[PDB]
């Protein structure tokens, strides 16, 4: 229920439209009722020499974490409830990635019913794919890609 | 010159910090007094399917142009006077690329004197290099790189 400052949201939306990522993924996981688990991730990446900017985002957003990946680092926010509150506030200012944000919110509002319904879940799976297409990523996998995801998990 | 709206500047500054380019170059050119010419470029790049965002920037900034490269296109602003007026207004909101914008301004304000003084021009050459380094680009060239730049001209 953190309320963010509008000038911050305006600058961060332009930053996100230029280089941030709003991503959803469905990965195989035998512990889940439908054998797959959803992950939702707002991500900003910088070279490690500007990791201060990512640690600053954690201070300013109040949630999320920074992870190192060698010569780059990311700010990651993947907790559902703070992610919903953050993207609800950022969305009105996004111009290139607003549809990704809208779909993540739609997915999150559907998760209680996706826990029990196969139909509700499979429909989340279609919105996951719509996000990937908006992100210019692959939305369809070959048989080898599917089995390899299973093996990787 | 034109006065830009502040919420547009905040959003565009975050967009520039995320993925925009403030670049300066010195290239060999026989017709110039010191045998080299300066180019100053503010550049935003998008995939061609989102070229509309770049053509929109031309409408909103009031100057600059869009060029197609392959699967990508750029908005380019390289005219001195409008570039100075635009970066003067955007600079207070930049958080990662502010030093590049300030050096481009300092270069532009030095251009009348750099026209006649070798020392003024060579000093602009040092600011060009400082921008390159801030851009994580190389600031020193090998002999083959220098001669090739001559040949390319």
């Amino acid at each position: 229920n953190t309320k963010y400052n509008k000038e911050f949201l305006l600058y961060l939306a332009g930053f996100v439209d230029g280089d941030g990522s709003i991503i959803a993924q469905i990965k195989p996981n035998q512990s889940y009722k439908f054998k797959h688990q959803l992950s939702l991730t707002f991500q900003v990446t910088q070279k490690t020499q500007r990791r201060w900017f990512l640690d600053k985002l954690v201070d300013e957003i109040g949630v999320g974490y920074v992870r190192d990946r060698g010569s780059v680092s990311d700010y990651i926010l993947s907790e559902i409830k703070p992610l919903h509150n953050f993207l609800t506030q950022l969305q009105p200012f996004l111009k290139l990635k607003q549809k990704q944000a809208n779909l993540v919110l739609k997915i999150i509002e559907q998760l209680p019913s996706a826990k029990e319904s196969p139909d509700k879940f499979l429909e989340v799976c279609t919105w996951v794919d719509q996000i990937a297409a908006l992100n210019d990523s692959k939305t369809r996998k070959t048989t080898s890609e599917t089995v390899r995801a299973v093996l990787d998990s």
